[PDB]
């Protein structure tokens, strides 16, 4: 339910029953040998796991400090870690007797991921997306449609990722009998933050085995970008009890924390209740939710997962910010130095890892979670350059 | 050098030296321990090999005939099989003392793969691309630029892949002391058809191992699209001596064979000499090259590699055609039924496999080489609907 004080389940009474059925179903299937055999089979033959752990030799040399390794989630089918969670949840939903998946999306990768999983499993897919956001990203929208999903434009409120979630909740409240709400990050009411973290934990489990094989030791630091926080929790979680391993989450500093135009919920947000959870959210002078911004569409959500709020509070993980410009520089840097075009979200982690590596020893090890590939971001980087 | 009567080394005398040096270096490093360790290390950690062999269960049961397996080259770093060859040749060039790579490209995937390999290894990269091709695969043009490569639009002749190759050869003739011409298919003068096939053979060796795991037997049919023929040779080659395995190469039928707008070199072409090889080319009455067409840009090359000419001649492989319409239907069908968006090139193979599976028994097995992902073709598919 809770991670310290954070998380919980603060929802209308109509959602309590559906959320309890989800908890029970998850508890039933999470360690079920057949459910996991089937999931691992899809992850292997369909999604292409395991993804490699790549030693970025040129980048490491150029920075002259710590060894920089990249966990290559950019190679997962669909081009992002989102698939790990989509193909975890969709078969669970099907086993619960659901025939329909709904989901929120902003960067469109979770929409695509959900559309892919739904196509694969023969389930109807309706994707809620802000009416401003659908015009912002025509590529992923067309991908979703090609996959057989329906993209519902949201014309209410600020018409963005936050309001896509708002519409999805109303839909789910009416349709939960046959509809699974496939949430795309470690946010929302219990049990979603736990479920999504569990399905993303494969990243960390692979990375740990891979770094022990490659270097014979655990890393000194793990760096991952944090929007809602799923890719970060995915790679963090299996190292949480390894006291030696520093965990650093990188939020979108946007145009600078002083500008207001950013998405640094942990660094500059306030604790509060939204979308069924207690966590950090960006808030105005009055105390109401405030719009966020980032050059990276996937980091443009005003809140953050409760397990990160918890890790911040107990000082198990450190959270930092990287600006639009620094992410853009890192995007170009990785492309030119390693031949890997990263997602703009992932570029935030790379940007911070580059600063961090500089002040560390050559014997030390950083693993950066490369949460996705940058093919989706080409028009954005073109305009920005 | 020769595959029966096809192949050879038909170049100006000025290129005979560098080709002999390339053949010598390849001979030296081909079975060398360190070269192969590096290559396998790059293929694993950077490119993400092995790629999975996926059982398209829903597609299979929908057609109601033979089992359809997909070899998932769409998941290789870069989005296509081209990377296998780029990362094979680029380090060989470095070992030979070269500091610059040049390459041709039509669909842009080989250009991207060459730019990625060059970036990784810190080499300069110039890509020759036909002006027509620049305008219709512009996503890959920007990827190349972001990777630090220079894209040189080719305006000569019909402004297509054939013309790009013409300019590349002339460049290489002047710059061979420091430049390696990284050819992207099993075409060109010896030793390129052999080298590219060798670096793509990893596809078939993996597929062989994977189908024995999944089914306990070799497949009944292997199906692959054929432009120049590299992805086909890659998956074909390790099964050539397994007599029971049928090998089917699928060429672009375009708007129809009788319409004259296609790229079916093996099926409709005549014997000829171009780009340093004796093979089959689409040729008019007065010994000139007909302009090829396909909805799939990567199949838009008027010729075909000499090893395919040979395999057809000895009837070891069968070569068929699929129209634009049929490939497009397969693109949509795969996307909706399996949640995999294929390259339009690969959709030709899928299209033929679907027709073939219907005519075959449910106990029989078809492996289709899914040579690439379809993110590059989203605009082309929009127009062809
Ligand atoms: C490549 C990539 N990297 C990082 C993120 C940030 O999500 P987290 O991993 O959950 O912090 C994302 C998030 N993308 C979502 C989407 O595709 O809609 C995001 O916009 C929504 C969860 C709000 C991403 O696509
Ligand atoms: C995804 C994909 N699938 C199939 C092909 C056909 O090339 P082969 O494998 O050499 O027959 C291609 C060929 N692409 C080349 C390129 O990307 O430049 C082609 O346009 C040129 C080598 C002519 C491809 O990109
Ligand atoms: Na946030
Ligand atoms: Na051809």
């Amino acid at each position: 339910m809770w991670f310290g004080e954070f998380g919980g389940q603060y929802v209308p009474e109509t959602l309590v029953g559906p959320l309890k059925e989800l908890e029970k179903a998850y508890k039933r299937f999470k360690d079920d040998e057949e459910f996991n055999r089937q999931l691992n089979y899809y992850l292997k033959t369909w999604a292409g796991r395991p993804t490699p752990l790549y030693y970025a030799k040129r980048l490491t040399e150029k920075i002259g400090g710590a060894k920089i390794y990249l966990k290559r989630e950019d190679l997962v089918h669909g081009g992002a870690h989102k698939t790990n969670n989509a193909i975890g949840q969709a078969p669970l939903a099907k086993l619960m007797g659901k025939t329909r998946l709904i989901a929120e999306t902003g960067a469109g990768q979770h929409g695509v991921a959900t559309a892919m999983a739904g196509a694969l499993l023969g389930m109807k897919v309706d994707i809620y997306m802000g009416a401003e956001d659908v015009e912002r990203q025509k590529m992923n929208v067309f991908r979703m449609k090609l996959l057989g999903a329906n993209v519902i434009p949201v014309n209410s409120g600020s018409r963005t990722a936050k309001d896509a979630i708002n519409e999805a909740l109303r839909d789910w409240e009416a349709t939960f009998e046959y509809t699974h709400y496939l949430i795309g990050s470690v946010v929302g009411p219990h049990p979603y933050p736990t479920i999504v973290r569990d399905f993303q934990s494969v990243i960390g489990r692979e990375a740990k085995a891979q770094i022990l094989e490659a270097e014979g030791q655990l890393p000194d630091v793990i760096v991952a970008c944090v929007g809602g926080g799923s890719n970060a929790m995915g790679i963090f979680y299996p190292f949480v009890n390894d006291k030696k391993v520093k965990l650093v989450g990188v939020e979108a500093g946007g145009k600078g924390l002083e500008s207001g135009k950013h998405s640094a919920s942990l660094n500059a947000g306030q604790v509060g209740v939204l979308h069924g959870m207690l966590s950090y959210f960006l808030q105005d002078e009055e105390g109401q939710i405030k719009p966020s911004h980032s050059i990276a569409p996937g980091l443009d959500y005003p809140g953050v997962g409760p397990e990160h709020a918890y890790l911040k509070k107990i000082q198990r993980a450190e959270y930092v910010t990287v600006t639009d410009e620094e992410a853009l520089k890192a995007f170009h840097e990785l492309s030119r130095t390693e031949g890997i075009i990263p997602a703009l979200e992932s570029a935030h982690a790379v940007a911070y890892a580059m600063k961090l590596a500089k002040e560390m020893s050559r014997d030390e090890i950083i693993i950066v979670n490369l949460s996705g590939r940058g093919d989706k971001d080409l028009d954005i980087v073109l305009k920005a350059s």
